[PDB]
């Protein structure tokens, strides 16, 4: 809304957040502890928008106000 | 078929597809590296995926994990980065 400018978020195990779409706040940042909270990180994890369109991490949540993200567990496979 | 030659399948935007080998100790990034420059991408700008349907793996995985696999990339959201 136009006061107060949000971005709705899925998680893992069918649960959400709301975080604030804040101007100069990464996707990542935003969502570093609702992550935490769950015990996931963002490394281990992807997140995409709907309109199933996968967005880097340090995308800056403000141009996404409004938005539904979604976020992921990555697929469990070795490193390197 | 792989016993001797391990591969794994890519998929590619804009229709198109490449093969890289799946060699023990190499990035899925690294294996792609080459393939993305010559259509003028960079992992950075991109998502994988293995089919399994569409789910998401990091770009710092041994792709030997992966032979016999069929991977696809997309190019990530045009999305400004709080630097921009």
């Amino acid at each position: 809304h136009m006061q107060k400018p949000i971005v709705r978020v899925f998680l893992p195990n069918k649960q959400r957040t709301v975080v604030p779409a804040r101007c100069g706040v990464t996707v990542r940042d935003s969502l570093k502890k609702a992550l935490m909270m769950r015990g996931l990180i963002p490394e281990c994890c992807a997140v995409y928008r709907i309109q199933k369109k996968p967005i880097g991490w340090d995308t800056d949540i403000s141009w996404l106000t409004g938005e539904e993200l979604h976020v992921e567990v990555l697929e469990n496979v070795p490193l390197t």
